């Protein structure tokens, strides 16, 4: 098993970490930048022989060394114009180079990048997704668990939507090892007031850890990266949020979007849940804007 | 951190080696019967080597070594005879580790549970038995694989005995924060399809007995090391457990299968509203063992 | 998509399987000749799978037919004279079933009993090994470091060859400080190790002494980690049953050596000994030559 | 109630605190100095926890006297003048605040810097250690294992002596499985030249992570610090090389400096191996240039 990650920044190289800590593959570290995946994959060498793992890494600024890769995550990029035409690029040469490859894409805006992708790789769509609803599923759990003053191991929630402000969580879905979040209500052990505040933290917390931090998160994205990894590897069938090709689900087709998707062997796969008429219409609003900026994302590229 | 084994069998050999495999202490293994302990700590260690754990074991028939011990877990016996066993063992513990938690295995559980709370005078919140996590397991399996989905993310409370009168809570049924109803409306499994999944779970533990000639003991011993895992680290994970109920689900001064966390300083009941026939089944449920426990302490005299 | 058929689920097949659903190496074809008892601890390892996160496919089966196209295979088979004809019966199977699959075998006694596998499997020599030096290897260390009061973790050492060990002090080494610098300042002494040798060759017997039952735990982790080697094309140094072929004067038969494990399978290491290092050894590569023809005779 | 406290929450600080709640070894505290940046930090490693499943607590402050009563101080705070200047502050505060905690200092020039922290917390010499040698032969045991196409797992070697230029690599302490190095090159394997290379890359590697990753290394250090670290937490007497307080060993006295040592319970403790004479010079000139740069440190404080 070859895991090629295009792009060695800061999320690439710890999803190489975690997939080496993880046993998951060999690595290809690739980068457009001269030196830098060399440097990195000498670093995880040497972490590697530390901790015991005998994978063989690879640092190159040779594309054509992403041959017969099994797993592509996509870090490249810096946005809608000047990552698009990145990903366009990327996509041929996953083409022609490792055309039976699982495509996890990273580089924002997310979305609208995975539809890039799909457009110019001419891959299946159940080989290609994005990363982004385990990462707002996470913090919403995370934020959950500590005013439940439960540990968030078994606190489950259906997130749907675009990595943004347009979220659509779904507390019907919410539930802490399998009792509703509304029992919680019901005690009187948290308030919807909470919950709305919570929600509105887990729509700006990318902007909060960027404000503080002076960077994008990168610890917590490797890891949602690194278990799709997984799923796809181990034939898992973990159900998550992703961005995932919608064909008549949540009645939306032909489009990348956040949505709950089961991965295994043979991709990632949407799966559709019964939603309100509420539910549903946020949703569609959220499926929209995603439409419209992906058109836009198109025709930006010409 | 020392984590003692009160019975070195089948079960309580595997939570030695799955507490070292997640380096969670030191082990004493204790045994009634002279050199099984000595032999199985010795092959725990070369073990250890193999794989790089560096924590102590000793396998001993002295139960003196189980002094300041903070983890205690209890699988010694073969009603009557074990209950009369599970006095002996919560007389050792009481002065030689008052302050340990305490996880119960021997069977009857719910029953055993109590036995040891009689006779070890410890703190109610301390004292814990294994159950409804192997009920769960088994139940979630079953449903994640009529569903064609990873176990990963099914939960599920369980409440009651580890037995016949388990008391299983489709309502608080969820596969990645979805409850099961969604999957029934959907068509992808059915209400009989669950109720055989139920029946199925109640009588696992004898078809394994009956296909193994043996009970079940990798499963067992992963649930008492999660629970030990959630004491140690002040997790605060939800369970379902023995543990003491009083006033909660309509019990008061019993211990019984209900939802519970675990942390630093023990095991501590949560009382879910449930419907009618859900508190129906569980208070006969409750019941039983209320009656099989006054039945336990009277063959121990 | 990686298949681990354990032949054999008796206490050291269960374990393997349970280390390397731990481990996550792959799904398991849990194979025995007893009905029902595959099936009781497969169900058993798929409860202990959810409630750890393990996500691997798990089969207990009575038909060896469901050992197709195996990976790997693990073989504890048995109970000198009747586990010689069940590895022939499980070679031939193997044969027709998981020709290309890496064979460890584990049924006692283990380099009579891999030689067995190799007459009548049919197998690649480099394909097949049995496990014994790595539980050997492993007391060794362990009583060293604790007399040295130092972490196993680094300390390293080559036994070639039950009765008949080799176990090498000169490739003896405490994280590259040979044994030799700490005898020097006074740390352990040479009859000090000589009853640590000692307590090596009768490890497995007292085991049995007290337990009343042979290891389990110990090989099971022995056998995981050449699973691993293999499976990840890893390259560790070992000592198991491996097919010598002219290393150490001797050819055509599998003995306890130096081994690397990778993909490609189980191949010797010939280190340079000295003559009674040789002599020794020798010896030992004698005494499996006519146990493993008195077996093969016996067979019919 | 296990509190890792590291004090510096920049590459190798922050990918400390990742490997220490992947193998559940202690609560964190994140501190540093610029405002933000550990509290950022801190949110991204609790979201990283959540996926994979970890429950301890992460808190990233500004504030020096929340590392109190820690049980554990890794010390990156730096950029010899103005990190010495960190380094003494460092020191103090750590003597009045969690005086018996042990103390791993990484921010360089390291075996310098071990020195400098020694003057000023006036902590026990056996609590106090730098991580230097696992790093150095770590890269060594990594090319060595990768000319004799070897696992890595099994290389073990001794390198005393200071993270740097003169280094002092023992090959008679060198071994494979337990099979000395000169084994090998009796069967002409490797050779003494390819050995000399080898050394010559070990020494030149951090520099050469630079050049090509315009970045020190950070994932190997940063694993060599958590082993450390376990080692102390576990009582686990492995035996590294660590910068560690020799008194008469190795003919030295009074000074930290890269030695052979057991890390347990009770600290760090040297042990002196029987050298050769060429051993022990090459060992005795880099301990003397390691005692001048410590005194020019001392100096420039004042
Ligand atoms: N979807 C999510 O939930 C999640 C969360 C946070 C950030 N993001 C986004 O993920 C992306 C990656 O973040 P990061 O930390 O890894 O950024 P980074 O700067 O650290 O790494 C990006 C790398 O891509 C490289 N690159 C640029 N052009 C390239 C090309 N044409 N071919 C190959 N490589 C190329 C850059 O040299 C750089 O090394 C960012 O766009 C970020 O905004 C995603
Ligand atoms: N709580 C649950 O959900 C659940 C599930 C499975 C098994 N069980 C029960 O857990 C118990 C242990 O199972 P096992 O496989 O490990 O049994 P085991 O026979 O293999 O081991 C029990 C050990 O306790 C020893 N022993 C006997 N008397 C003793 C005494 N007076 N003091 C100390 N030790 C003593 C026995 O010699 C034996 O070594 C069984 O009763 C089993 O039915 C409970
Ligand atoms: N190489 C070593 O270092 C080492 C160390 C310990 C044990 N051993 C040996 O490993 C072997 C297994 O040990 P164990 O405790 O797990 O034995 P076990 O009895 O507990 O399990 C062996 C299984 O093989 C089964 N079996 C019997 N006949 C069979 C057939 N014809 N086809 C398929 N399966 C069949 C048995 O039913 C049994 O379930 C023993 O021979 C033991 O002596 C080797
Ligand atoms: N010991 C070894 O073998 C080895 C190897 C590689 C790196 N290093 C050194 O380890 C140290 C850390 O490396 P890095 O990548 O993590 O550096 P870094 O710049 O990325 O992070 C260091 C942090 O210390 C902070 N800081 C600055 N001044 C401070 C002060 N007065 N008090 C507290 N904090 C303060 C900075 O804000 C910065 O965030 C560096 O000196 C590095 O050069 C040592």
């Amino acid at each position: 098993t070859k895991i090629a990650l295009i792009g060695s920044g800061q999320i690439g190289a710890i999803v190489g970490e975690l997939c080496l800590l993880e046993n998951l593959g060999d690595l290809i570290l690739y980068d457009v930048v001269p030196g830098i995946p060399q440097g990195k994959a000498l670093d995880l060498k040497h972490f590697s022989t530390i901790l015991g793992v005998n994978r063989n890494i690879l640092g190159t600024n040779q594309i054509e060394d992403i041959k017969d890769a099994d797993i592509i995550v996509i870090t490249a990029g810096v946005l809608i114009g000047v990552n698009g035409k990145i990903m366009k690029s990327v996509a041929e040469s996953v083409k022609l180079h490792c055309s039976k490859a699982f495509v996890i894409c990273v580089s924002n805006p997310l979305d609208i990048m995975v539809n890039v992708f799909h457009k110019f790789s001419n891959l299946p769509h159940e080989k290609i997704c994005g990363m982004a609803g385990i990462l707002d599923t996470s913090r919403y759990c995370s934020l959950i668990a500590d005013k439940l003053k439960v540990s968030a191991e078994d606190v489950n929630a259906v997130i749907l939507g675009g990595h943004g402000d347009l979220m659509v969580p779904l507390q019907r879905y919410t539930s802490v090892n399998g009792v509703p979040l509304s029992e919680f209500v019901k005690k009187n052990m948290i308030s919807q007031n909470e919950i709305q505040e919570i929600i509105q933290k887990t729509r700006n917390m990318g902007a909060e850890i960027i404000k503080l931090a002076k960077a994008s998160a990168a610890f917590a994205p490797a890891a949602a990266i690194t278990k799709m990894i997984k799923s796809y590897l181990y034939n898992e069938n973990n159900l998550f949020t992703c961005a995932v090709y919608l064909n008549g689900h949540y009645n939306c087709s032909n489009l990348f979007v956040g949505s709950t998707a089961k991965i295994n062997n043979k991709g990632a796969h949407p799966v559709e849940f019964p939603l309100t008429k509420e539910e549903q219409d946020l949703y569609t609003e959220s499926i929209a804007s995603v439409q419209s900026n992906t058109q836009k994302a198109f025709d930006l590229i010409k």
